[PDB]
């Protein structure tokens, strides 16, 4: 040492560490990024349960992102931001567990409530280092410590031969949760209070929060959690084991491969090779599924989501959950004929038809004709407008909004204080055409707070409502409650319950409590489908 | 004598009386035998036409109803004794009744042909609600009812027997329908102008005939009040029907000949008694004895006669109430009753819709109680209570209206629409139950317009435009005026637009979509269920 900024130097269980002063556009704030969390999962440690990262010599450089675990990158709309931005900004690598740190700077004098931003990506991509996750903001303003870490996807998180030693299935959760054992060891060491941790994420992180919610070894981890438009429990979040072993033995003859002798010919291949054909095992054409997705095991999960959430008790917990407006728009360009970004995607219902066999692609021909019947507006029942809304609505219901419906339904009923929104602000920025309305995944850049970034061209009144956003977040990190104590003034927010159902809207106008998140449309899901499916 | 009130027809002369009318006199010409009397031998029997008769035959009375269960739930309550026979009850009672303006109409004047409902099991010409004087009076129609035979009598089949062919009901009003062809030019009807109308199962007979070849060549318009020859209660198959009077016969102590023999020398009450013992499962809005698909009167399926028919050259005007189902609960689904205001449960819901859809596997209640729970209220008293009564409504006449007027509208027929949302001022039902099954009735017949039954001089203008709808469409097969200028107009019911308006008293609202979405549950979905 001797002439660095001494309020950037820090030591952890592992080592010391030097991060880097960071500007938001309030002051500065201090970033530790690139930290290793695990042992590179690499050769014999493909497939791997993660092991703890071994102390290092010397003062490591965390001022840059790391590498992003290897994983399928997007080429749909080639150049396209809402697209790229997405996509990997670090060069791939099997050697990808590393995590990052935000905090105010100075470091707090008092220990400060941490937040935990576990990323989406289907599982099988994603990153901690994106832009739209920047923690810089919420460090800056709100003063929070946040954590985000990069975790395995794809085959090398979730490819499983259930029962063999070689591939247990679920590790990508696994190492989520020792980021998890490593923020409660060291997050003390920047101000943190390990004894104040929730969890929050989107998507596939948001079913990865809610997987730890239901997995006993994480329920020391944290204390609270926020769900954004995911769920542990419906279609796409999880397999059974029969299911996982069918997906991974056919990988294995697509690339060329007793379970050890399997496992160990998988291992010996390029992991370009694995990536190349992750999207041929899966058993229907569809959309908004995912080949390589957390186990049933009996382990990690020790049932079905459905059965935990059914049955568990949750009286301790405190939960956020909310889905945005137009969760399905985005899903229909990658698979559904007649769907375009560069069209206005007008859809005649024979088009509506083939959709529904590709966005309910577990559905019988009763099923599908059920969905169908549902959505169909017989007063109009050919309108193209009509059906194209139909269709995001059908694939964003089944997938999202009536998963977190019944997610919220059973939390509340079983203990639990839940709080629920429906995100409804399209960004004044957003690349993706008008009738995509609010998609899924553009509400985060909103919690984060990156409208407060002149650079970024948002208006006023989403700096405003970033700032809004920011404090329902981290007033529910602090407290177990979004509403502030000091402000009656304004609207509250209401708990969700059973027997009333309440949500509010997050939009530019003051906070509107609502009832029934789709109420009617979500027991057609969740009571009618299961029942039709038993027969 | 009056010579106003002498009148020949084909098979004698004929003395009417003349009435009383609030605007004035009308004639009136009660009990013209128009059949054989169904009896003896003639039992189960397609009716025969009357023999001629000598003198002048006195038509000033009503004649007796057609035999049949007289409903005994709440003894001496008006809004149930209204309905019940009102003259003595016996199997001779095949007679029709004409009321036409006095003096007798100059030009041949549009006829309108009632037939009334009870389930195919009951029911009167003679009703003080069918009172055909003030149409006569006010709009100078020439008005006809006949009586029908219905129960065991009417409509107990032994299909392909040639002693119990089944459907003498539905031939006895073909008859009557005849005999207005042959007839009513002598009392000043037009012979070339006849709109049939009736309510619940007297639409469902008016539907069948429509749908009847034999038929077609009696009328030329018809109206279908609450009631349609296709859906669930109105017509049984050839097996069920034969297993029906196989049973009633067992339950009296009896080859097809030797039973409808036997049957054939049980005194009247002897059949009643067993009427409802028929029925396969325990149920609401259904009847034992019903028209039936026998290959002649009914060459098909109701359903498969309005989907493949050709319809170019015919008007129709149909419609519903606003709580069909209301009325039918308090006769079987534990919870409903007249006396308390009905609030019931959640197990009392599921349990009252495999009553009220009795013919529904488990899978198909189920997806019935999900579709009609409001699940913002899933447990609340009032919202279970409504739902019960639209699952029943919805189920027997909504969507079998709904599913006729878009097969009839798309295959070339002429359709008007309605919804009828008015609660008379003088109801004795709760008002839980809203505006019941049957009870536009009085207003389409003119009643307000009597001042000793005390309603309101809105109901009496009410009733006047409707008396105005009614007629204008037997006159045009239009039920708009052709001299009011002003909007709004009654458009007619399209597959595209599927329009249909509000009866009310405010002024005609046109509205779009008949209970669109939950009747293409009940008309596209639950079809493809029970059926897999
Ligand atoms: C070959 C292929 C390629 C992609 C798919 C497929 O179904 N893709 C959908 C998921 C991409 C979303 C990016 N994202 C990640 C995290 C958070 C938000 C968002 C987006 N915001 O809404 C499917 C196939 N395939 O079926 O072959
Ligand atoms: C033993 C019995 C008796 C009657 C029924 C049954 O379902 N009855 C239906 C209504 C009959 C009278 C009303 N009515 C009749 C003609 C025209 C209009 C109206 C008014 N409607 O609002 C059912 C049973 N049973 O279940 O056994
Ligand atoms: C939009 O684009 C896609 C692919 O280019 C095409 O299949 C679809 O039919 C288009 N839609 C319209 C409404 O032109
Ligand atoms: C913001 O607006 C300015 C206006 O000159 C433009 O030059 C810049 O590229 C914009 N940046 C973004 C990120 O939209």
């Amino acid at each position: 040492e001797g002439r660095e900024d001494p309020q950037l130097l820090v030591r952890v269980r592992g080592g010391q560490l030097r991060g880097i002063r960071l500007k938001a556009p309030g002051g500065p704030v201090s970033a530790f990024l690139g930290i290793p969390f695990a042992e590179p999962p690499v050769g014999s440690r493909r497939f791997m349960p993660p092991e703890p990262k071994r102390p290092w010599s010397g003062v490591l450089d965390a001022t840059t992102f790391q590498n992003v675990c290897y994983q399928y990158v997007d080429t749909l709309y080639p150049g396209f931001e809402g697209t790229e931005m997405w996509n990997p900004n670090r060069e791939l690598s099997e050697d990808c567990l590393y995590l990052n740190v935000w905090t105010p700077y100075p470091r707090p004098a008092s220990p400060t409530p941490v937040l935990i931003w576990i990323y989406g990506g289907g599982f099988y991509s994603g990153a901690a280092s994106l832009d739209v996750y920047d923690g810089r903001f919420l460090a800056q303003v709100e003063g929070a410590v946040l954590v985000s870490m990069n975790y395995r996807v794809g085959t090398f998180g979730f490819l499983a031969l259930p029962g063999s030693r070689e591939a247990p299935g679920n590790v990508g959760l696994l190492d989520q949760r020792l980021a998890l054992q490593w923020v409660q060891e060291n997050i003390a060491a920047f101000g943190g209070d390990p004894m104040s941790v929730t969890l929050f994420g989107e998507s596939a992180g948001a079913a990865s929060v809610g997987m730890h919610i239901l997995s006993l070894p994480s329920r020391s981890l944290f204390h609270r959690a926020v769900l954004q438009s995911g769920t542990p429990n419906g279609p796409w979040a999880t397999v059974s084991a029969g299911e996982a072993r069918r997906r991974a033995t056919l990988l294995a003859r697509l690339v060329g491969c007793n379970d050890t002798e399997l496992i160990a010919c998988l291992r010996t291949r390029p992991a370009q090779d694995l990536v190349d054909h992750e999207w041929h095992v899966l058993p229907q054409e569809s959309i908004f599924r995912f080949s390589f997705v957390p186990v049933v095991d009996g382990d990690f999960l020790s049932d079905t989501p459905e059965a935990l959430i059914n049955t568990g008790d949750f009286q301790d917990l405190q939960v956020l959950v909310g889905v945005v407006k137009d969760e399905g728009s985005y899903f229909l360009v990658y698979g559904v004929p007649g769907f375009s970004k560069d069209n206005e995607s007008l859809i005649s219902r024979a088009q509506f038809l083939a959709g529904v066999r590709i966005g309910v692609p577990q559905a019988s021909d009763l099923a599908a004709e059920a969905v169908v019947l549902h959505y169909t507006d017989w007063l109009h029942p050919e309108d193209p407008t009509h059906l194209r809304d139909a269709m995001s609505a059908v694939v964003g219901d089944h997938n999202v909004v009536c998963p977190v419906a019944q997610l919220a339904g059973r939390l509340a009923a079983q203990g639990a204080r839940v709080y629920a929104y429906i995100f409804e602000h399209r960004a004044s920025t957003l690349t993706w055409p008008l009738w995509m309305g609010v998609p899924h995944g553009y509400e985060i850049e909103f919690i984060f707070g990156l409208p407060l970034d002149p650079s970024l061209n948002y208006t006023t009144e989403e700096r405003i409502f970033a700032q809004r956003l920011m404090k329902y977040w981290t007033n529910f990190a602090r407290t177990g409650d979004p509403n502030d104590p000091r402000d009656s003034k304004s609207p509250q927010w209401p708990p969700y319950t059973t027997a009333a159902q309440q949500y509010v809207s997050l939009n530019l106008k003051p906070l509107e409590v609502r009832r029934g998140l789709r109420a009617q449309t979500c027991a057609f899901w969740n009571r009618f489908l299961p029942k039709l499916l038993s027969a």
